[PDB]
DNA sequence: CCGACGGCGCATCAGC
DNA sequence: GCTGATGCGC
DNA sequence: GTCGG
């Protein structure tokens, strides 16, 4: 549906969303204004009141009432103040640094520390995360044209498979799904040593390190890879942006409930882990498992392939791109 | 009325 | 030195 | 902030 719909009314909602997640700390309000600006984005109707919109789930009393006084006004007194107070919007603007939250935002502004500039003079305040996240502020809020995306995929899959033929890669999020555009790249990989029962992701990262693929590293461990990425140019060209790449090693006997979890959308995902409970199973990320005639969880199931688990809850197989 | 709302993996801090 | 809490991103 | 036991 067109944004000029209730373009005003889900922008709202976002900004309030923005506002109780960064200035208040209140991450379930900025879900419920997020969750009421998604159902509301969907709405094939140009909304004409309060009690309309109250008619959707996720929107209730308190955002009816917002959205009656956008409607007769065309502003909310509420936003109107929040946007005056300097405070606030420094503390908003900071939390768009990847490694800086809600907490480092406000201890920020607290000793006079409100924008870019004044992050690069006080680089020893921040933390890895923080000062890569400054170094790539802009490239960071670019989207990934898909046609990058399946540049970057083909590095990936066949730089993994040089460092041993038996590694397995699947690049999930939006780009399984088939979108035209991604906000990162997340990798899932695993390989036959790697079981729940008994080097590996360090030597996937040394060498898309040393192919310089893999730029910077925010954080690192056994089974979580955070980072940056940039795909070559040719000489004399203009430089790609830097990208954020995930790359997370699961064990081989979960790897294909984490590249259904990994793929989504939440909403299939929530649809499908509500389908298999009828069907007497349960999914969560890692396993698909029985469950008894009292509800108790029986032994993980053996998975070797993302059908496997449409199979045992006897659904037909949605295509990765018919999951949003 | 009032608790749930995802929760893991990593970096870093608090406390011992 | 260590354990456990918190902040963070996804 | 909304939902639901
Ligand atoms: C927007 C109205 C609020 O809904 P939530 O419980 O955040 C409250 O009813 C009043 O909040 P105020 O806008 O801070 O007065
Ligand atoms: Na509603
Ligand atoms: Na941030």
């Amino acid at each position: 549906p067109q944004e000029t719909l209730n373009g005003g009314i889900t922008d709202m909602l976002t900004e309030l969303a923005n506002f109780e997640k960064n200035v208040s700390q209140a991450i379930h309000k900025y879900n419920a204004y997020r969750k009421a600006a998604s159902v509301i984005a969907k709405y094939p109707h140009k909304i004409k009141s309060g009690a309309e919109a109250k008619k959707l789930p996720g929107v209730g009393t308190k955002i009816a009432e917002k959205i009656d006084e956008f409607l007769a006004t065309g502003k909310l007194r509420k936003l109107e103040k929040i946007r005056q107070d300097d405070t606030s919007s420094s503390i908003n603007f900071l939390t768009r640094v990847s490694g800086i939250g809600p907490s480092a935002a406000r201890k920020f502004v607290d000793e006079g520390i409100k924008t870019l500039e004044d992050l690069r003079k006080n680089e020893d305040k921040l933390n890895h995360h923080q000062r890569i996240g400054l170094k790539y502020f802009g490239d960071f809020e670019k989207r990934i044209p898909r046609e990058e995306m399946l540049q970057m995929q083909d590095i990936v899959l066949n730089e993994v498979k040089k460092v041993d033929s038996e590694y397995i890669a699947t690049v999930c999020g939006s780009f399984r799904r088939g979108a035209e555009s991604s906000g990162d790249m997340d990798v899932l990989l695993t390989h036959p040593s790697f079981t729940s029962e008994s080097k590996l992701l360090h030597q996937v990262v040394e060498q898309l390190q040393k192919v310089h693929f893999i730029t910077d590293t925010l954080s690192k461990g056994e089974t979580k890879f955070m980072g940056v990425c940039q795909l070559p140019s040719k000489n004399d060209e203009k430089e790609y942006p830097h990208r954020r790449i995930d790359i997370r090693l699961i064990p081989k006997d979960q790897y294909y409930c984490g590249v259904l979890y990994f793929t989504g959308s939440d909403i299939f995902n929530k649809n499908m882990r509500a389908h298999a409970l009828e069907k007497g199973f349960t999914i969560n990320e890692y396993t698909i498992r029985p469950l008894g005639v009292t509800g108790v969880a029986g032994e993980p199931l053996p998975v070797d392939s993302e059908k496997d688990i449409f199979d045992y809850i006897q659904w037909k197989y949605r295509e990765p791109k018919d999951r949003s």
